[PDB]
């Protein structure tokens, strides 16, 4: 079993300084370690250098750094390709969420009937023509349903993707701060979400069961987990850009992670949003990082039972 | 839809200073503009100023403040009754708990087919002959229950009261420090309560379920929601006079609220003992206060799923 | 209803300074009171006096301590015996786990059929060949356990010990720490556990039913019930030497001891690994024994409905 881990240190998909330095903590949080202790064997690609673009200005007036995005997925696809034709199963440290346009496009090249779980307080799913805020880490699933294809303008930096996925190939698990039109674009495409409200009534147990019935049911696919730390609630993972009260517990994240694991499909991973510099203490920014380790190891599969 | 806004700054149904405050720190974290945004027509009523009364000496060498509390009530109950008479659904911001000696009778002079749903750590149905406080914040259901009256003596200033409202239309949810002699009570009259124990047997969705099937399973019948703040564990809701371990979570909170507002049959709440004087910290204050907002919001329909 | 309550200052099952304060801080806490108000008639043997064994150098260079901690159990199992027969209900106050070797073999003296429900993070049934540690509170299940007798060497003071309880009738609650030997152990030995993955599953209300089942489904037995701060999470019992993230909440602790106390058979019950001097606070010092009092008195019939 081969493990292979990209330091993705992408910050241009949101406005707050920091979170490039994602990957470094998680590192010194021990995780290579931890996957080496499991029995991984692993390829460190390190922290990857992305193009830079000059004169990046916004789309529309309101997308900020598009070419910039682009153009580090770009990249960033081309590495997780390789990796996944290599054989790895692919860690990819954030970095801001805008990185999974790069990772799932690059997962898809070679596995093309991947699912994904996305583990998220946010949809992350508006379009250029639906965000308020211009961010592109609240807009990469937009970009990667093909479902949504005709309500997705095209972004200067972005023509290489074409959309990777069906709108029936995706299950959210977290949700609890959803834009009007990403509630109105899950209705309408009838794409499945367990929000922390289903989490409240069903269980943690009968999400991940529905989760892969949905998903896996009745085919077996690589499965990418795309994990933003956020879904925590912010008592246990403070570290991170936008804050949402009322989280999963860290039992219920690390459930999450020994559900995946114990599909023994996962394929790709990502991890991202942990930003070290919006902790009001060292403290609260290790524990951010000792808890990505724990959901990484845990999605490796680390149990608590011995 | 139509929403009333009284503060009420009772401090007489207890002895710790600062709970008159509650209603300005619940309106600084942000209530009008939340129910705004929810698409609430808002009538404000600003926070009354009650009646005095002199020389108002403990009856019977125990009840603090008997005449103040009762004519503070009587008060109260004028202005919610014609806020609800004219088609509002009447928040009343506390202040002690007593104030719902005031909120429900008003309400029951409009509506006088109403249920109460009481969320509270505390059962807050001692009568005069049994509690052990003197607090007339630990007594109010025992002045409301039709039931009650004949071991319910006539306390000064309280003469005013009509007390219709069946021990069969009141469901506690939250309990779990109870006196001895309400113990009695809520056995001897059957009273339905689901403390926390049950809450930790059934879960929150079924604890919902079953409140609202003794309520309004047979008919359609207006709610009045009475939240104590100190139901939240206080963790959660520090700023409060009579904290116990073990409360509610954040979660479990929001979902009551959720209920409440899925039923299309909230008429009047309150939500009561907020002190931001007990906080330790502006931090503890300005949380509990925000809190009070989260249950006030999802009481009139803000949803975690956009 | 008579309780006898013994302190027992164990430190030498274990290699952190402090342990030995835990009978003190949970009798500081208020523990005989709440007893007492519980309608407990006590006996209080005070805390112990152990004899101590000079040069009690390592045993295979590695087990810490084995003559005095096997003299300290062999010296406690005496007075839990006399309490046993004497007809107390026996609360034992430690002190390091080690402790248990000594209560459970006094209690089966005179109670050959007890069972054992064991709370804990760890499974404390590595043997002398297994431990990594060398130290004793990390090993005391594998010298009570009659099946494993074949795979556990004769250490230095442990001869007076006889195996009394058979693999079947002990449960474990709260597992989330198991060292690899020690799975192997339970598995192959079929020794039922529910970890906390297992609690995530089923919620604490069917654990408790299933535990029972398990122990006292065919015939009403005595219950020994060892409890291990540590199985609570570290936010709510932080001063103890080895805590391990993602514990009981509260209301699972309380729910648990209700249970206990809900089948009428509490015969003993140990209460451990409290450590004050490991607190970074004294507010931390505190809230852990008072953790601790709440778990003992729900043990012996405090409720949370009054
Ligand atoms: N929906 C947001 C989501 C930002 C989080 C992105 B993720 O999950 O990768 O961290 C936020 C929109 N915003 C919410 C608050 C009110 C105004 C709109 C957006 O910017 O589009
Ligand atoms: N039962 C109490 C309740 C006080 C809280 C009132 B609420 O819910 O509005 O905040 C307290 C009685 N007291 C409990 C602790 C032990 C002594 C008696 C009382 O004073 O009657
Ligand atoms: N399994 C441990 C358990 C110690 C806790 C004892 B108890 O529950 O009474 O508090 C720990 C072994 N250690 C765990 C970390 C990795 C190395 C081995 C041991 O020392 O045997
Ligand atoms: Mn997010
Ligand atoms: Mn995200
Ligand atoms: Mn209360
Ligand atoms: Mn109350
Ligand atoms: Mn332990
Ligand atoms: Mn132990």
């Amino acid at each position: 079993h081969s493990v292979a881990v990209i330091g993705a240190p992408f910050s241009q998909g949101q406005k707050r300084k920091g979170v490039e330095h994602g990957p470094a903590a998680i590192r010194e949080a021990g995780l290579m370690k931890r996957l080496s202790s499991l029995g991984c064997h692993l390829k460190d690609f390190g922290d990857l250098s992305f193009t830079p673009v000059p004169k990046d200005d916004l789309y529309n007036n309101l997308i900020v750094n598009p070419r910039s995005v682009g153009l580090a997925n770009q990249e960033l696809a081309e590495v997780v390709s390789r990796a996944v034709s290599d054989g790895y199963s692919c860690v990819t440290l954030g970095g801001d969420h805008s990185l999974a346009i790069g990772t799932i496009s690059g997962h898809a090249r070679h596995c093309p009937d991947l699912c994904v779980v996305w583990v998220d307080a946010h949809a992350d799913i508006n379009t250029p023509l639906t965000t308020s805020s211009g961010n592109l880490h609240g807009q990469p699933v937009s970009f990667l349903l093909r479902e949504l294809q005709d309500k997705v303008p095209q972004l200067p930096g972005f023509s290489w993707i074409k959309p990777c996925i069906s709108s029936a190939s995706i299950v959210y698990i977290g949700l609890r701060d959803v834009d009007p039109p990403e509630h109105f674009i899950l209705k309408n495409y009838d794409i499945q979400y367990f929000s922390m409200r289903d989490i409240d009534r069903l269980g943690i147990q009968k999400v991940m069961e529905r989760t892969f019935d949905l998903l896996i049911g009745k085919r077996q696919r690589p499965i990418h987990l795309s994990f933003d730390i956020d879904a925590f609630d912010p008592t246990l993972a403070p570290a991170t850009g936008t804050p949402v009260v009322g989280g999963l517990t860290y039992r219920e994240g690390m459930y999450i992670a020994e559900e995946i694991h114990n599909t023994g499909l996962l394929s790709a991973l990502d991890l991202v949003e942990v930003n070290p510099q919006l902790a009001t203490s060292e403290e609260e920014a290790k524990t951010t990082a000792n808890l990505a380790v724990d959901v990484i190891a845990s999605s490796f599969g680390q149990t608590r039972e011995g």
